[PDB]
């Protein structure tokens, strides 16, 4: 009916709104800071390996990687803006942390929309999806014990001072594993580590992926 | 007439993306269905040493917004426009089993009808998971990909088919694989994850050798 | 040395009144429709792959068409006939080919030439795979191939094609090619599609060649 | 000196770009000096019949809006900038069979007589049959070089020397220079009234 | 913490350069941390090399003073919000491919840290690479337009970092030097400045 019409068109101006108060009318996002640090959760969904090349060493993997932190500034009330509890927005639109693989041998090739989920209590969830390419011997990989290959993500750019990362498992998430790859996994981790480099004085951390995997 | 009817068009577009607030995408308070069709045209590549096969084909899109309305006596009976898909709200289709991004092959450009209709057929090469272990065999292979929104829960967008079978029509008559059949069905899922129930059109592809 | 000055404020200013006076042009319609000029030169068959079926072309593609839009009195910006200007600057024809299987790679600038009477010609150099069984190719008979061009979105209603001539320019043809051109013809078809009511119209590009011996 | 130095350049800059070129025109035509650098034959496929080239290629003109006097700005004589800030001619290979990759920065060097010189790095795969290569004669093959969309009434070019300069070679090429020459041609092509310019690159090479 | 994110915001607002000159001239510090030689070619004498590129200067207008931002003493920044030198391999065979983020780390006294790890193919005949003594190349990193009177070159050590190459590499490293050259032109009459990587390198036994 015409109250139905209403609603849907006060639902969009509601979110246009929102975000217009929050991206427009407030600065982004400047970074963490040594004063300000950012606990990043990341989870690797492990969908396939694609090519074992013993020519190069090189290993080509398929993944899902969930990032989640959470921001004051991208707080809201929803009861200020007709209940809207999260909104879909570009990537772009916001801050994203640098998490790189500090092993790879290609460009990583995005394979997902880059588009992020923001919820009313400042959290952001983005899950890009991803073909790379990383240094991996995979001698072994026919036979029994098959291959072990390991590949460190974090920050390029940030010390353990301004981004911190968590994991909530220490299990890569197998579950959408392509059951016909011509590797099938023996194991898969997913492990924060804190290091020091000799360069520098802050603490340093990543998270080491580390895949067991053998010829199907 | 000739220049009235440009200038028709001209002001139709200005109100629409201009003198209107654009669309935001889809909510749980308005949530949008959007139709999809795959024609397929060639199967290019069974690469056997890495399970991924290519495919070219175009995905048919269609979805309908209450902003992107008009009548045409108020324009000049305009009925119809083509615009650049960056233009409007397009919808995060994704294949869910890529191996490669996927080859855009034709222009971003969309029809959008008086009705708020709109029309969009990306014509796509798409490297998939697929084993085609039996391809060179009477019965062949069997290899599926899952197409939805990446961001959106069934709450947001649903997804529909107008037909369950994929149109091969313009199946290329020389491809180095022969169709033995190809479906495009919509399923719904649930992921450990997440409580929202999640939507995709599965198209399963059955081939051999010619 | 005024003169040059001169020239170059009058071509500055034909631009301007073209492009910042005047609104978008938002392509042609089924009351204002456009006929876009099609013809090729093909330079190189550059590879056939029997293991996929596909074929790699060189070619240059000629668009020409004509909007009142673009049109000017000479007399009134210091007798220039025509200009250059960057493909973004203007409307161009959503032309595609219909079976490629990987995107068209660009080999020239993106720039087109307009005449004082609104004609515009497009003259893009590309790189094309497209779906091509090459068997026969080394025999006497040769491969047959084809690949029609058109509009992706716009019917015979909105945008008419027209070629000047069915014969594909071999003038530039690479001579020490791998196969030599036994023909090549670009034919105007009209096709029906049960999905839809107007008539589409697209250019065959029909090619017969063999290994080179 | 150093923050005056900074806000003379910066002064001249917005003067030249932000204060006021739609290129050459029958009345106002450009030459433009072209010179070629062969670095390495990387490759030459005998099944495509493509070679590859890496080479960099000089680009000189000189235009009257790019001139300013030094006196104006704390005696600047030139200037590096952006190869996006100015106008740069369209100069095209003929027979490419690929899009060029650019190997170096997009960065041009503007003098205060007006001229310019680009100097852009380039790996170039064209049409070439390598036929003779594996032998004492070894193979030639050509590729033509001009403006793609204006004719010799806009724009003319010009080399300094028919030369191309192998002083940069790969001395460790699989492929050894025999001779390479860049030769100014008049073209007339039965589409076209107008003449047509371009520099034809002759390269002689063979296996080492 | 709004306190510390207001400064930031206002400091990145308050200090946002054309380039150095024969008046102004920089100095450019490189070091290379060699990864991986991925791939050696001898059909067509490429190889493929994965380093960390480390690139330091210094500009007077990158100056702050912690006190009146808060004791902020560095921030990260898109290396596009700044200038950043056009280094550039003098011997290339394809476009550098870049594997990490384009953002720089800006500290008070005006000097900028930059660290893109890269894929670089490059001219280099792999000959004597299956043999005991290896084999030898080297690739000039330099800038593409300025002279040694616009743009210096050092390194702090003529030693390549090799302490992150990938210990199951199909190369091992014999050595890998990283050094200051100077060298003139026929064209030009001004010093140009490269620093040259020369890698030995074999098969792994
Ligand atoms: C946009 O589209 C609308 C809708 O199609 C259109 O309005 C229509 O115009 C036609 C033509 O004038 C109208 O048709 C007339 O209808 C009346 C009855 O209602 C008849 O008496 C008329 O017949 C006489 O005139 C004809 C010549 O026009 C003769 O051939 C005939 O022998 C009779 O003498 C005639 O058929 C129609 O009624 C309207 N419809 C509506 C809904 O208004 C409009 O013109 C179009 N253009 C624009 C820019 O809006
Ligand atoms: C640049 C960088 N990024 C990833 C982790 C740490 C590292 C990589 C090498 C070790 C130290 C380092 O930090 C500053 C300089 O380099
Ligand atoms: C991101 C995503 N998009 C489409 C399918 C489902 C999936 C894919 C990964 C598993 C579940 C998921 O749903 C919400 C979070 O992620
Ligand atoms: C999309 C498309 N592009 C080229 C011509 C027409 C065609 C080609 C395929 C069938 C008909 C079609 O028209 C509408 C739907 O698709
Ligand atoms: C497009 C083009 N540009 C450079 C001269 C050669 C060529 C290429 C084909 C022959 C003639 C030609 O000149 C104008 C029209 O086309
Ligand atoms: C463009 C260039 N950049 C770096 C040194 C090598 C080179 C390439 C050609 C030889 C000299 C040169 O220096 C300045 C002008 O040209
Ligand atoms: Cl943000
Ligand atoms: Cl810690
Ligand atoms: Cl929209
Ligand atoms: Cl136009
Ligand atoms: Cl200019
Ligand atoms: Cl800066």
């Amino acid at each position: 009916d015409y109250k139905d019409d209403d609603d849907k068109l006060h639902s969009q101006a509601n979110l246009m709104r929102l975000k217009s108060d929050l991206f427009n009318r407030s600065p982004m996002y400047p970074g963490p800071t040594k004063d300000d640090p950012l606990t990043v959760t990341l989870g690797f969904t492990l969908q396939d390996i694609v090519k074992a090349d013993s020519s190069t060493n090189e290993v080509d993997l398929v993944y899902y990687e969930q990032q989640r932190w959470k921001l004051n500034s991208l707080m809201w009330d929803p009861n200020e803006y007709g209940n809207i509890t999260d909104f879909r927005t570009s990537a772009a639109d916001i801050w994203t942390p640098d998490i790189t693989a500090y092993s790879s041998t290609r460009p990583v090739q995005v394979l997902s929309p880059q588009i992020a989920v923001v919820t009313h209590d400042g959290s952001v969830m983005f899950i890009p999806a991803q073909r790379l390419s990383f240094m991996c011997d995979p001698t072994g990989v026919d036979s029994e014990e098959g291959a072990t290959c390991a590949v460190k993500f974090g920050s390029w750019v940030y010390s353990g001072f301004e981004i911190d990362l968590k994991t909530d498992t220490d299990q890569v998430d197998l579950s959408s594993y392509y059951a016909s790859s011509k590797y099938e996994i023996l194991s898969a981790t997913q492990t924060r580590q804190v290091q020091h480099y000799s360069c520098c004085p802050e603490p340093y951390i990543d998270v080491n992926l580390v895949v067991k995997f053998r010829e199907r």
